[PDB]
């Protein structure tokens, strides 16, 4: 596991998120659900909790975007980069943009929104790409078939807990 | 060495323990000894002292369990998770649970109770997992030669003394 230079992490254990816009690919309910589940995989293993804002600035601003969209890094169209998120800090930092030139899906027939969102919220919380092949934070999105079998690898757990630690209600093996 | 978030520790030097139940794998004298030797490895390097209770709520409640027991974290059958313990605080905190789907032994022929109890009571006192490979608080501590060549690494000593200080002698 790797982190971002300076090890920027949030100071608050409770963060807010806002879903700024919506994709034509999925109905609004499917987007909100995939976002909630993505955050949930990180809450499970840390003292972090997340709430939803519908107006104003939230720590993690989530949006969909194509090509030039108002930040320093434009999207590349269909394929290649599916999404990008920033390390913790004020403002643009901690935000997660998703490339809408991809076909966002609830299952595995295009690009699963939940899988990538989980990988991005990792970035928004302070994890950089991992050198461990089976970690969620490994930079290679691929041919996955079972969302039923989704369990964060030990490397991801060791990485997010080196920043935030395990939940206070959790015993340690 | 690592410490839990918000560095929670016990706000007192004297702690109590209670062995709530016993495992069918071993005689009762060996469970008591394995736990008492496990308490001693930490006492020797800190001003922490312990006392045993046989009724009431003790700081460190010790029991054996299988699958779903008194909490939200069920055990997973033979092997893998051997036991789990909570960080300092009231209630379920500080408590150590042991998986009875493991074969607890007083030697190296199943899951050695002393070695695992020493690690778990580490958690109970405020130590999270260490990156040092020869430290008791390292996840894969289940390799150490537990009685002949067992020695608390300087890393564990550093870790526990950061929280409680060196012996007062
Ligand atoms: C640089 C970064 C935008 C790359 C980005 C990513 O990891 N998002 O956090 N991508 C990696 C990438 C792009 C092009 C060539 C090789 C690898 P992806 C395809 O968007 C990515 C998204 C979700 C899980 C794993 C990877
Ligand atoms: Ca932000
Ligand atoms: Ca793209
Ligand atoms: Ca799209
Ligand atoms: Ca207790
Ligand atoms: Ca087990
Ligand atoms: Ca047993
Ligand atoms: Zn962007
Ligand atoms: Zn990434
Ligand atoms: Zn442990
Ligand atoms: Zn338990």
């Amino acid at each position: 596991f790797r982190t971002f230079p300076g090890i920027p992490k949030w100071r608050k254990t409770h963060l807010t998120y806002r879903i700024v816009n919506y994709t034509p690919d999925l109905p609004k309910d499917a987007v909100d659900s995939a976002v909630e589940k993505a955050l949930k995989v990180w809450e499970e293993v840390t003292p972090l909790t997340f709430s939803r804002l519908y107006e104003g600035e939230a720590d993690i601003m989530i949006s969909f975007a194509v090509r030039e969209h108002g930040d320093f890094y434009p999207f590349d169209g269909p394929g290649n980069v599916l999404a990008h998120a920033y390390a913790p800090g004020p403002g643009i930092n901690g935000d997660a943009h998703f490339d809408d030139d991809e076909q966002w899906t609830k299952d595995t027939t295009g690009t699963n929104l939940f899988l990538v969102a989980a990988h991005e919220i990792g970035h928004s919380l302070g994890l950089f790409h991992s050198a461990n092949t089976e970690a969620l934070m490994y930079p290679l999105y691929h041919s996955l078939t079972d969302l039923t079998r989704f369990r964060l690898s030990q490397d991801d757990i060791n990485g997010i807990q080196s920043l935030y630690g395990p939940p206070p209600d959790s015993p340690e093996t």
